[PDB]
């Protein structure tokens, strides 16, 4: 299909930061790319884990250097929740988009077909990744407010600060 734009505004450590606007890729990754939309949106409402399936509220709770920032975690907060609108987890949809460089988004996993809610905005070219993570979109504006979040991750991926999608939604 066609390509939707999304936005989170976010905080770090309770202050206003900037906007992050992405570029989904509907017409290559459709499912994969509807699903970042409606949490974005908040519009499938609550879950099957009784949390909204939203953004909203959430944050970027592993940060690492030179690699990426990873949020989505909106049921448990720490990486080990997280819930698609398909109601927990669904397939790898396909592997036609590659991890090129910074502004890349593509999905968190634990393996094969494991995609929920949980995403990486990389911030270098993960190469490495190709054939294992979908990548399903692009930062197009805001790339300085994604390193501001970076600067905030750890080796360790425990963030120094709390990096908050404060807000978010769909613009076009």
């Amino acid at each position: 299909m066609s390509r939707s734009k999304v936005f989170f505004d976010i905080t770090i450590g309770g202050k206003a930061s900037g906007r992050i606007v992405m570029e989904l890729y509907d017409d290559v990754v459709p499912k994969t790319a509807g699903n970042f939309r409606a949490l974005c949106t908040g519009e499938n409402g609550i879950g099957k884990s009784g949390k909204p399936l939203h953004f909203k509220g959430s944050k970027f709770h592993r940060i690492i250097p030179n690699f990426m920032i990873q949020g989505g975690d909106f049921t448990r907060g720490n990486g080990t929740g997280g819930e698609s609108i398909y109601g927990e987890k669904f397939p790898d949809e396909n592997f036609k988009e590659k991890h090129t460089g910074p502004g890349v988004l593509s999905m968190a996993n634990a393996g094969p077909n494991t995609n929920g809610s949980q995403f990486f905005l990389c911030t270098v070219k993960t190469e490495w990744l190709d054939g294992k993570h979908v990548v399903f979109g692009r930062v197009v504006e805001g790339l300085d407010v994604v390193k501001a979040v970076e600067s905030n991750g750890s080796q360790s991926g425990k963030p120094v600060k709390d990096c908050m999608i404060a807000d978010c939604g769909q613009l076009k």
